[PDB]
């Protein structure tokens, strides 16, 4: 009873549908009422309200605000909302006395429990931006406030913790022996599709899209910010996975359209599908998915010579993995929902569907006479994103052979090319190893030495 002006406190400015949305359904009768909109000036009052705790609000609001709001601005706004004035005094103390108690004190541990969940579960925003931690740190270390002494302290120890953590592998089982074909360790310009073994390959590739997807923070996808200006900092986790991805299809489809001789092109295939198989067996689905979109490629699909020329049980386990895709990846979500962790989900369908959900509902309610930021769709994305964590948790029981695991960091098939002169050039090379016409295929001259012949995806060393 008795708040500041709304002329020298901007939160205080009476709700209305100018300002914040509230949805009007059977799930919104009683308990804390669940916002569909409002000004960033009111997301934020919601986030701290003096009436209620609102954990899952912080916890979706923390996820989400950077599609709407730099850290920046969160910060300063948190900060607006801490420094409250006092009510114009009625003529002439009982009412400050209230104020304090019910508003002020309620209000100020609210922010500092965003503040202590914001550390707590995204500091990478701090680590991200240095002056923005310098202001956090600098105005904790100014709150003197004796029921905020516990706050400060407990987000203090948290800072201690996550710096700890930027100075400062552990099998729960043995790992499998590490298996060998024709290259040999130490030998990394030997390395090739064709000489490692395809068990190792896969386990290699699977360690690293493994690391890669569990790095993904859910912020990297939300508002689809790894399309927009800001990507490198908003989204580094998932560039580094989507370029991995893009590095890893075109490396496959490399090896299959330069292989100019058809039997080697052949048993290069043939050797791909072996490391399809692999990574089923160890429930990478994004490694799966990966060679199904190299092999429905416009140069690789086309090859009908070289798909017709396979072992009809190869040709099958293709076919299978190529149907998990079919009908938006029915099959894939039917297989993802039945397996045991470990596992590396697919992430392009996360991708594709926050796209669809980005692209399909506005980012204001409204932008008339103000900025009305549609809240409801950033809870739709964390509820995709969210979806993304269950399998973050559970790392693989494989041993990392380190010099597999550079030559696979250090795809580069493109060279110094463009994507679309590098796709260019696979196309006609397609086109020349298997040209338009009713002919037999070309019979170009093999211009690798190695045997063609598969150790087979049974460990050997393994034993
Ligand atoms: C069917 C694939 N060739 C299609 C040929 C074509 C070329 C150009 C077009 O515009 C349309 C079709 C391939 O052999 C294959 C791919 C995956 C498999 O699991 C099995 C086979």
């Amino acid at each position: 009873l008795r708040l500041p002006s709304p002329e020298v406190y901007r939160f205080v400015v009476k709700d209305s549908e100018e300002n914040i949305v509230f949805e009007d359904n059977l799930q919104s009768r009683s308990g804390i009422p669940i916002i569909k909109g409002g000004t960033v000036v009111k997301l934020i009052e919601r986030l701290t309200y003096h009436m209620y705790a609102d954990p899952n609000f912080v916890r979706t609001f923390l996820t989400t605000y950077r599609s709407f709001c730099k850290p920046q601005e969160l910060l300063s706004l948190l900060i607006e909302r801490f420094e409250i004035p006092e009510p114009e005094p009625t003529d002439a103390s009982a009412d400050l006395k209230r104020f304090r108690k019910e508003y002020v004190q309620p209000v100020q541990l609210r922010i500092l429990n965003v503040f202590r969940h914001w550390v707590e579960h995204h500091f990478y925003d701090f680590e991200r931006d240095l002056y923005l931690l310098e202001r956090l740190e600098s105005f904790i270390s100014s709150v003197r406030g004796k029921a905020m002494k516990k706050w400060v302290e407990s987000i203090a120890k948290i800072i201690r913790r996550k710096k700890q953590a930027q100075a400062n592998i552990t099998f729960e089982s043995p790992p499998p022996p590490i298996e060998w074909h024709i290259s040999k360790p130490g030998h990394i310009e030997t390395f090739d599709l064709m000489t490692l073994h395809p068990i190792e390959i896969a386990r290699q590739l699977t360690l690293l899209e493994s690391d890669l997807y569990r790095k993904v923070q859910p912020s990297e996808l939300v508002g689809s910010v790894w399309t927009k200006e800001d990507k490198e900092i908003n989204s580094p986790n998932l560039l580094k996975m989507i370029r991995h991805t893009t590095n890893l299809t075109l490396w496959f489809e490399k090896c299959i359209v330069e292989a100019e001789n058809f039997e080697e092109r052949v048993a290069v295939l043939s050797r791909i599908i072996e490391i399809l198989q692999v990574f089923q067996d160890l429930n990478n689905f994004n490694g799966v998915l990966e060679i199904v979109s190299a092999v429905n490629s416009v140069s690789v699909y086309r090859l009908d010579h070289t798909f017709e020329a396979l072992q009809e049980r190869k040709r099958k386990i293709l076919d299978e993995a190529v149907e998990l895709s079919q009908d938006h990846f029915k099959k894939y979500l039917v297989k993802l929902k039945s397996i045991n962790p470990p596992c590396v989900p697919f992430f392009g369908i996360y991708l594709t569907n926050i796209l669809k959900t980005e692209e399909g509902n506005n980012d204001f309610l409204t932008r008339h006479g103000k900025d009305l930021i549609n809240f409801s769709k950033r809870r739709k994305v964390a509820e995709i994103t969210g979806e993304i964590q269950q399998y973050q948790n559970q790392p693989y029981c494989l041993r990392i052979e380190p010099d597999m695991r550079r030559f696979f960091e250090n795809l580069n098939p493109m060279g110094s090319a463009s994507e679309k002169e590098f796709t260019d050039y696979l196309f006609n090379k397609s086109l020349e190893i298997e040209p338009r016409n009713p002919k037999q295929p070309p019979r170009f001259p093999r211009k690798s030495t190695f045997s063609l012949k598969s150790p087979g995806i049974r460990p050997n060393t393994g034993r």
